[PDB]
């Protein structure tokens, strides 16, 4: 039997501002910053520790990863950080206001864009400043594995890789391991852990620095999950993630 926590980043300030943000590479609130210490202080506090740990090459992950690492004392664990656990990219709805979007569109059309397995939002155009082609952190991805836009499962098709060349290898070399990443790119995995359909995915709201853990048999195979903390404030929190509703 194997342990895998999980955790998408805290508060982003497009999170507080509801912007869809995808691959855009927004930092931390203050309020963000507290979900990861809190979440940090939880997992100390019930004796978790990790030998390595996963996150994408977006900031809001990887300073929620420092703020973990910091308040349980590991630091100095090796981290790989991967384009592969990027949160789905948003494409052209990347920066825009999520209640003013469907104000525009729909609520419908914002659900589908949200939460749907396979339909994209409308991409980016190949010259936009927000296109990743030109950007260090990508400069060994080849071009035309480089999304313009993603669906969720164009999502999972991207977290796979890493998962069985890399993580599942670390879990069964029996490496405790933490992976912090993003709400959609944690949704793709989880449908693939879990095996949920295509269907049943659109209503898993994952919400911000919550450690969730897996419990995994011999074969990899979720047993049970569970969040840490009060179940009071995540429900709440999740009620919240539901925010693709119009303005006045």
């Amino acid at each position: 039997m194997y342990k895998l926590v999980l955790i998408r980043h805290g508060e982003s300030t497009w999170n507080k501002e509801n912007r869809f943000t995808g691959w855009v590479d927004v930092d931390l609130t203050e309020q963000g910053n507290r979900e990861a210490r809190q979440a940090g202080q939880l997992l100390k506090e019930a004796g978790y520790t990790f030998d390595i740990a996963y996150t994408s090459v977006l900031k809001r992950a990887i300073r929620t990863l420092w703020h973990v690492q910091d308040q349980m004392d590991l630091m100095y664990v090796p981290v790989v950080h991967s384009w592969r656990l990027n949160e789905r990219h948003y494409g052209a709805l990347s920066g825009l206001n999520k209640a003013e979007t469907a104000a525009k569109y729909g609520d419908e059309q914002v659900l589908v864009w949200r939460r749907s397995y396979d339909t994209p939002p409308p991409a980016l155009e190949p010259g936009d400043e927000r296109a990743p082609y030109a950007d260090p952190r990508y400069a060994k991805v080849p071009r035309e594995q480089l999304p313009l836009t993603e669906c969720l499962k164009d999502t999972v098709a991207r977290v796979l890789p890493l998962w069985n060349e890399s993580i599942a290898p670390a879990v069964k070399a029996g490496k405790q391991v933490l992976i912090a990443a993003h709400g959609n790119s944690l949704r793709a995995l989880i449908k693939y852990l879990d095996g949920i359909s295509d269907a049943d995915i659109v209503g898993l709201n994952i919400p911000n620095g919550v450690p969730l853990v897996y419990e995994l048999d011999e074969s990899l195979t979720p047993i049970r999950h569970y969040y840490l903390g009060d179940q009071e404030a995540i429900a709440k929190a999740q009620a919240a993630v539901a925010q693709q509703g119009k303005s006045a």
